């Protein structure tokens, strides 16, 4: 389908999980069972992410487990959870490489920084934070 009009700074591309903050405190936050966090911490991750002009795939694979989200920014769509809840939610972007949703009142922040992935969710006072790099 060509370069369909290639765009800079866009979140498409593969990233291994390089190291998380306060990832037990809120594995156990939003209700996961305490096996799942204590063995999914040393179980090394992926994410996935596609931006499509306004449309954005983020896909996450950790703890042999399979997540897939679809939305659109500037749209209501429905977000999908590590629990398997689904909830509808807008997702917003900024003019600095940067996405903000929020869901379930999990606060989440991603953001894209050369061949970097930021990660932050921030629900009531857990404040977790997630690192990834291009692979």
């Amino acid at each position: 389908h060509h370069h369909h009009h290639h765009v800079a700074m866009s979140f498409s591309g593969k990233y291994q999980l390089q190291s998380q903050e306060n990832f037990e405190a809120f594995m156990k936050a939003i209700g996961l069972p305490e096996e799942l966090i204590q063995k999914g911490k040393d179980i090394k991750g992926v994410s996935e992410i596609v931006q499509n002009g306004k449309h954005f795939k983020f896909t996450i694979t950790a703890g042999s487990k399979v997540i897939q989200n679809e939305f659109t920014v500037g749209e209501e769509c429905e977000l999908e959870t590590m629990t398997g809840e689904k909830v509808k939610t807008v997702v917003q972007l900024e003019g600095d490489n940067k996405l903000v949703t929020t869901f379930k009142n999990i606060k989440s922040v991603t953001e894209l920084n050369g061949d970097i992935i930021t990660n932050t969710m921030t629900l009531g006072d857990i404040v977790f934070k997630r690192i990834s790099k291009r692979i």
